[PDB]
C-alpha cells in the first residue's frame, strides 16, 4: 500500500515506473503501482 511502498523507498504511480525503478506492489486502491 502507500505507506509501505513510500517506506521502502517506492513511489506509487498511475503510469509506467521511471528509469531506476519497477513494479513491487501496489498502491491508491490497487489503482497505481509501487514503483521501487
Amino acid at each position: 500500500d502507500h505507506y509501505n511502498c513510500v517506506s521502502s523507498g517506492g513511489a506509487c504511480l498511475y503510469s509506467a515506473c521511471p528509469i531506476f525503478t519497477k513494479i513491487q506492489g501496489t498502491c491508491y486502491r490497487g489503482k497505481a503501482k509501487c514503483c521501487k
